[PDB]
């Protein structure tokens, strides 16, 4: 089957629910964090969400850019080599 | 299927097969360009290359973090959703 790379902006905290929905649906995201650059605590508080979102799925995390701020996120299928 | 996310820097002109290599196999590639990020020219061949190498393989290709300068390759399956 075909899986997509999607991206999605995190502003507000719906924004979470659209990149679990995407996980389920088998796809990648790349989350861009840049709208919490400026909000250490709040940047904590989404990215400790995020990690438990790619564990609760089963799939993984990893940091990809620093300007823009960037995570990747996968679904159970796709794995971060290392 | 699992598909793997795997990480190559492109120092040397041999690094361009290990990518094309991990295409073929089905997986995505992130590749960091930083050892010609002071060599336009270089840099503009080797992009060159890297986006003939998504095509012919019917793969998609992006950047990713402007600093570490990266791109992102993948094979057909996955696609880069816009």
């Amino acid at each position: 089957k075909v899986v997509y790379i999607k991206k999605i902006v995190i502003s507000t905290h719906a924004d979470l629910k659209r990149v679990s929905d995407e996980l389920k649906s088998g796809n990648i995201v790349i989350v861009e964090l840049t709208p919490l650059e400026q909000k250490p605590e709040l940047l904590k508080k989404i990215a400790e969400q995020l990690m438990t979102t790619a564990s609760i799925i089963g799939g993984d995390y990893a940091k990809i850019c620093g300007s823009p701020l960037k995570v990747i996120l996968t679904p159970p299928e796709i794995k971060i080599a290392k």
